[PDB]
């Protein structure tokens, strides 16, 4: 057939010529299933006619698609192999998957591509029905591949796609013939495609979406649209459905639409075919519009789904029906009114969080349980929103929103982040026509989802002119929604609203071109009205969510900053295989892949089997939606919700002191949407006992939903009051402690305990009991802290970064300051025995810290350490002031008073709660996937470690590894549990951040710039 | 200067103007003009096309023009000559005082279309006085009403020259063709000439 | 070079999709005239990098694209003939012109057009000076075709176009050589872009 022959496809080249996006292609719809049935489309049965590919393939990797043998067209290679379809063939081994954030994975010499791009060969065997061939049309659904392909059908050339993220349908009527079939299908890894596709994830190839035929019949629906109209009371809707057909047009044959409510058809209309005139030449024969009017009708949200089934149905007029389609509609209006975002004629505060389609085992191939397993957890974590960033999703994501209530920013397959500069294609008018095959055929497909609110044009892509007129395309096809682009400033005329990424609450930074104001000045600047969502904000990277309070704080302040969406909800790791077999989390250039970019890939919320972060109890907290204000003895619940009353919440609140409960409750909570509810509680009972008061309150769902458990936790609250402060003695015991001075060191000797302290150190060497033992390590003073993902920021060991927190420090010499003993001295009091000491932290002949502590030995045993440190101004402020050793025991439990139980820092810690807790060693270390500081508690006033215990105010993160240790290992599988117990006590610690990774990002008031510190700590045994 | 586009015999005439698919191939006769013409003085006004009804295409290609040369506005007849692809509104052969009747897209008079409610935009007749053969009566009309009314600046006469093809008698002198001369059906006869002067050219009364 | 031949080239028809507009088409801009002196610039001289390829074709007939004979790619057709260039093939005999105002000259079948479109296939022999091919790049500039056209250069596939009222240019340089080189030209009276040309004129290619 020479025409169908590789030769004469693969010269004419289709992957590097922005003008040819795709061949043969059909055109874009919304997902038709093709019911033969009313009933059937009414209660979404699966279809007939609707098959799924989907299973073993025959697979062959390939160097370069010119390498690909003839004979393949014809018959399969003996060679190939048999893999699942669909997936990534990158995580079957055949071709190394990469990770890049801004960097093309390629030369930038666009529109061209490497000669040797990785081609993967899919042919398939199967048994098209009979009845399929006679009458109707077929056609194959490429649900998604990436990046471009060939399709080949019995050895003839079907057609050519690109955009991996959107279905690529091909008629395969002709092509097809009775018995057996086979698709050939030749996957590119490289097309001029990628340059529109630079998004921040590893960059994998091949068939990773659904593959299926679609049998319709000769006369076919060929689209169809729905619109909500509202009257201002939002008390009368109509729903105005459009309805196109692929004729074979005749006078006789009609559409009916139907709305259902369950079981129960609220409304229904007939018409024939033909639109009202809307020009000269008049309207379309082909379509017909029905528009059904629907009465007090349930208005789709977040909070409450409350979803239409809508059924499109050709039929003659007879009358029987040629082919059934069927829709879910969603009643709710989004419009901007006043520069405010509006739903349902209420703004709406976004919580919503950026999620990648990603798989640790199965690369970017998205099943129907890890979407509804990320789903769960995101409304389980007071998340409304979603983010799909940055290219059009699964089909089933959009039908899982709609069902259980998520709002979804709808964003289209562009990003030219690796261009120089960012819109060097994107103000390119020969780039113009591959841009909005990128944007047109997403917005067909997903205009009738409900959960979609919003459209976006892409990201980083720049500002040009193609994004103005893509902008004013989807605005004329579709009015309902606002479209939101990020780039030139987020300020531009391309977006409806201001989407900045990872600005900040206070600080502007302050960039030529494009600069990031602060989210509360940005809205100030004069001609501003839009209202500001952030797009990106929060970099969820390792140990992050530092100060992720201000913004909330900010949200709930300003009127029209409605939100934004958090970076990121998952970790984009992926598991490789030790020699002995066992899995570990990979990242970046684990795979053998240069140039990388690290572990940057891994910014999620959740880890990916998914294990949630401790950050994600902290977004929880801040964005549940009832706010708490107490006064008193009342305390005053404030429901954010727009639209749901409170109809399964239950208040409880706690009084304890000391961890101890001396008071609970139990209160109906009945509050009305944006309303306020006043709660008196039972006069407290005043406890003698020292110590201070909490009141803990708790919002709990009694009944269960459908997603989350009956007794679910959704908001919660603690105060302080009635602190009682304690008058009492602690001194004097009748015995008293003893010392011996040597030359050597310090000796001093309590019973059955006995302390030394080295003379030539000043540091403590060794404590005693019995007949037993104790340290293993010194106890010293300690400055700094194993470097988070926040301190490296983008600084790598070929790239020196001057602005980092980790290279301030090692410039400093910080982590090689050698401590020097300038005064030790020894003396007993007539009750304790007390040791003086001092010490000098100096680097280069230049003192950084000064040390003095003067350890107490009580008649008791107690030892209290009063530790004062100062700090140098010209020195960067210290990460931490600590005190650090070495315990030889290793208990399995830790019992501590303060802040828990999941780990918290000073920039965050609101999430935690103030009481007893009591967990085992292993959860006080967080394994997150690159080794560093973790697992710290804060505000903990008794710490229970075996038979030691420490009192005063402090923070502390026991755990087995040494901070030593977490910075020079690279993964968290090949630390190993060092011999006895780290613990770190430190008195001060820097706030974590942050607001982006790449800069420093810890605000000024968390920061150790006092200069003078103080802090004391009582160690005692039992 | 005017894009080449003009769709005026499909139906609706917005059958290719409002689909996607299409898009690429309108953007392409609009982008190649804008690039190629931007640098003449003389050219003042962009234009989307002629007839094309109203489409999503033409807002979007609108808006792109603006973008990338906001030193001249753009123009566009199509949907009423007052839709949102248009910097000014321009009606074809609307006439002075009274109005045509159409549904979808009606027809208003010059000095009426302006005080209709929520316009700004001032009128110029991209086409008016079809100059077809004995034409231009009631011509002085439109002069009138140019001079009086601030935001009507005048248009532009249909047409300028006309269309007619040279043809040669079997005596071998040469007669002036139209329309279905050339064995051409369907056609549509003399209509092609509508020029203020004639092809060789001389100036018509 | 099985590539270069028509039956693959025709194979893949690009007068009928709509998505394809142009193949291998160099950049829009401003007319170039590439002065080598600032004198030469200023005072608007002839340009000596700048050559007109207008004069005498030799020129063949067909009524439909599939109907040309193979052999025209190495050596033009006995039976040609040598018309003008620029020029209108239907003043010149070879197929009638038409004349319509709304209704499309052929079957309103969007994006498919007629399989019998008259073919006019435009060939030409020149010399190339041997100092343009050492250094720098060569383009050949059709200022207007048509409505749609194939481009071949001593034989080999160079690239595709349409939009008949803007200039559509092809880079030369590697197709180009030392002597005598020749040009074929597949001129198609109706393409997919027809559909975008509707005006009311004489329809000619
Ligand atoms: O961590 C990835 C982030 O990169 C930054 S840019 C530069 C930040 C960067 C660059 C290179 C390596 C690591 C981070 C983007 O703005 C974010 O959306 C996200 O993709
Ligand atoms: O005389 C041509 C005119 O036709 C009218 S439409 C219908 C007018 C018409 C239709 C068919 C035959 C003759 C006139 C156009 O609006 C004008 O621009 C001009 O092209
Ligand atoms: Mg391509
Ligand atoms: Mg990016
Ligand atoms: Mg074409
Ligand atoms: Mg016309
Ligand atoms: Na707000
Ligand atoms: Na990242
Ligand atoms: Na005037
Ligand atoms: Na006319």
């Amino acid at each position: 057939m020479i025409t169908d022959s590789l030769a004469v496809v693969l010269q004419r080249r289709d992957w590097e010529n922005p003008g040819v996006t795709q061949l043969n292609r059909l055109a874009a719809h919304p997902p038709f299933a093709s019911w033969r049935n009313s009933e059937e489309a009414r209660t979404d049965r699966p279809s007939q006619q609707l098959r799924s590919l989907n299973g073993e393939w025959r697979f062959a990797w390939f160097p370069a698609p010119e390498a690909v043998p003839e004979s393949w067209l014809e018959c399969d290679l003996p060679e190939a192999d048999t893999v699942v379809v669909p997936s990534n063939w990158q995580m079957h081994g055949y071709d190394a998957p990469i990770y890049t954030n801004v960097t093309y994975p390629i030369t930038v010499n666009p529109p061209f591509v490497p000669t040797e791009n990785p081609t993967g060969c899919y042919s398939l065997t199967f048994n098209v029905d009979e009845s399929w061939l006679q009458e109707g049309q077929t056609r194959i659904i490429f649900d998604g591949v990436n990046s471009a392909f060939h399709l080949w059908c019995n050895g003839r050339w079907v057609g050519y796609g690109q955009d991996s993220r959107l279905p690529s349908e091909f008629d395969l009527s002709a092509f097809l013939r009775a018995g057996e079939n086979r698709l050939a299908v030749m996957v590119l890894r490289w097309s001029d495609g990628s340059y529109l596709e630079d998004q921040d994830m590893w960059r994998m190839s091949g068939i990773f979406r659904d593959v299926s035929l679609l049998h319709k019949p000769t006369t076919q629906i060929s689209d169809f649209h729905v619109a909500t109209r509202f009257n201002d009371d939002f008390s009368r809707a109509v729903l105005e459905a459009e309805v196109q057909m692929c004729g074979e047009l005749r006078d006789y044959l009609r559409v009916t639409v139907s709305l259902w409510q369950g079981e129960t058809q609220v409304a229904s209309g007939t018409a024939p075919f033909g639109g009202e005139i809307i020009d000269e030449r008049g309207g379309y024969a082909d379509r017909v519009t029905l528009r059904l009017n629907v009465e007090n009708p349930k208005l789709w949200s977040a909070e409450i789904p409350n979803l239409y089934r809508a059924v499109v149905e050709l039929h003659t007029a007879d009358g029987t029906l040629i082919e059934a389609e069927a829709c879910d509609v969603g009643f709710r209006e989004v419009r901007i009114e006043n520069g405010l975002l509006l739903l349902n004629g209420k703004p709406l505060l976004i919580r919503g969080v950026n999620r990648h389609e990603h798989h640790p085992l199965h690369g970017q191939v998205m099943d129907e349980q890890t979407m509804v397993q990320d789903i769960l957890l995101m409304k389980q974590n007071n998340f409304n929103a979603v983010r799909c960033s940055h290219y059009p999703n699964h089909p089933l994501w959009y039908t899982l929103c709609d069902r259980y209530g998520l709002y979804v920013v709808d964003e289209a397959n562009i990003e030219t982040h690796g261009m120089v500069p960012m819109n060097r294609l994107t103000d390119d008018p020969r780039w113009l026509p591959a841009m909005s095959e990128r944007v047109t055929r997403m917005v067909q497909r997903d205009r009738n989802h409900p959960s979609v609110i919003i459209w976006s044009l892409g990201n980083e892509s720049g500002h040009g002119a193609n994004h103005d007129a893509l902008y004013r395309w989807i605005k004329s096809v579709d009015p309902s929604r606002p479209v939101q682009y990020e780039g030139g400033g987020a300020d531009t005329t391309a977006t409806d609203i201001i989407c900045p990424m990872y600005a900040r609450v206070d600080e502007d930074q302050p960039f030529p071109a494009v600069p990031k104001w602060s989210i509360k000045k940005w809205l100030s600047l004069p001609g501003e009205t839009r209202p500001l969502i952030l797009c990106e904000y929060a970099h969820a990277m390792g140990n992050s969510l530092g100060g992720f309070a201000k913004y909330w704080q900010a949200f709930r302040q300003y009127p029209r900053l409605q939100g934004g969406f958090v970076w990121d909800w998952v970790d984009q790791s992926l598991i490789k295989y030790d020699e002995n077999g066992n899995p570990w989390s990979a990242y970046g250039g684990d795979f053998g892949d240069t140039p990388n970019d690290r572990q940057f890939c891994m910014n999620g919320l959740v880890f990916a089997d998914r294990t949630p972060h401790p950050a994600l109890t902290e977004a929880k907290h801040q964005q549940q939606f009832f706010q708490f204000r107490l006064s008193g003895q009342t305390i005053e619940v404030t429901s954010e919700y727009l639209f749901r009353h409170s109809d399964n919440e239950l208040l409880h609140w706690m009084v304890a002191l000391d961890g101890k409960p001396l008071a609970s409750g139990e209160v109906p909570l009945d509050v009305a949407p944006q309303g306020k509810q006043l709660i008196e509680l039972p006069e407290l009972p005043q406890p003698e006992s020292a110590g201070q008061l909490w009141l803990t309150v708790r919002v709990v769902q009694p009944n269960a939903t459908a997603w989350s458990e009956a007794g679910h936790i959704s908001a919660w609250q603690q105060w302080r009051l009635a602190e009682n402060l304690s008058v009492t003695l602690p001194a004097a015991s009748h015995a008293i402690p003893h010392l011996t001075t040597s030359e050597m060191d310090f000796c001093i000797e309590l019973g059955n305990k006995r302390w030394q302290f080295n003379r030539q150190s000043g540091f403590l060497s060794q404590m005693w009991i019995g007949d037993k033992k104790q340290l293993l390590t010194p106890l010293r003073d300690q400055f700094t802290r194993a470097p988070l993902d926040n301190d490296i920021g983008v600084s790598e060991a070929t790239r020196i970064d001057p602005n980092a927190w980790v290279e301030r420090w090692k410039a400093a010499g910080h982590y090689q300051a050698e401590a020097a003993l300038l005064q030790c001295t020894a003396d007993t009091l007539a009750d304790a025995v007390l040791i003086t000491t001092a010490h000098a932290w100096q680097h280069q002949g230049k003192t950084l810290f000064i040390s003095r502590k003067t350890y107490r030995i009580d008649g008791s045993g107690q030892m209290a350490i009063t530790v004062d440190v100062e700090v140098a101004s010209d020195t960067p402020h210290p990460a931490r002031i600590g005190l650090n050793c070495q315990l030889a025991q290793v208990a399995e439990r830790v019992n501590w008073l303060g802040l828990g139980p999941q780990e918290n820092y000073p920039d965050r810690l609101t999430a935690a709660c103030f009481d007893r807790w009591d967990l085992p060693l292993s959860d006080m270390y967080t394994p997150y996937v690159f080794p560093s500081e973790n697992g710290l508690r804060c505000g903990t006033r008794e710490l229970n470690y075996g038979p030691h215990q420490w009192r005063g105010d402090f923070q502390f993160n026991i755990s087995r590894y040494s901070q030593q240790q977490l910075m020079e290992t690279s993964h968290r599988h090949l630390l190993h549990a060092e011999e006895g117990t780290w613990l770190n006590i430190d008195g001060f610690h820097m706030g974590i951040g942050g607001d982006d990774s790449w800069s420093p990002s810890v605000s000024a008031e968390f920061q150790l710039s006092a200069g003078r510190y103080h802090y004391q700590l009582v160690w005692c045994q039992k």
